[PDB]
C-alpha cells in the first residue's frame, strides 16, 4: 500500500557498509519477497541485484521489513537502488509488488 525505503541519500567512503531499509507500510498485507534495484549513476540501465556474497538480506516480520547490506564498498555501487515489495494479502492474486522511491549512494 506504501513502500517506506530509507535512507533517501547516502554518501560512503571506500570500504563502509550501507543499509538500505524498506517497511511495508499496511494494515492488510504481508511483505511476502522483495527484489533489489540498482541503476548505476550516469547510466539509464536498471539491474536487479542477485543476494549474496557482499550483498545481504535481512529480514522482520514483525516490523513488515526486508533490509539490504552492501559491504565493502566501491566507488562503482555508486548509483540509484530499489526494493519491488511482493505481497501475501488475507485473499488473493492481485495486484502486488510496491516500490521504494529509492536510495542515492555515492560512494567517495
Amino acid at each position: 500500500a506504501r513502500v517506506d525505503q530509507t535512507p533517501r541519500i547516502a554518501t560512503k567512503e571506500t570500504g563502509e557498509s550501507l543499509t538500505i531499509n524498506c517497511v511495508l507500510r499496511d494494515t492488510a498485507c504481508a511483505l511476502d519477497s522483495t527484489n533489489w534495484y540498482r541503476t548505476k549513476l550516469g547510466s539509464t540501465k536498471e539491474q536487479t541485484i542477485s543476494i549474496g556474497g557482499r550483498y545481504s538480506e535481512t529480514v522482520d516480520e514483525g516490523s513488515n521489513s526486508a533490509s539490504l547490506t552492501i559491504r565493502d564498498l566501491r566507488v562503482e555501487d555508486s548509483g540509484t537502488y530499489k526494493c519491488k515489495a511482493y505481497r501475501r494479502c488475507a485473499f488473493n492474486t492481485g495486484v502486488g509488488y510496491k516500490e521504494g522511491a529509492g536510495t542515492v549512494l555515492t560512494v567517495k
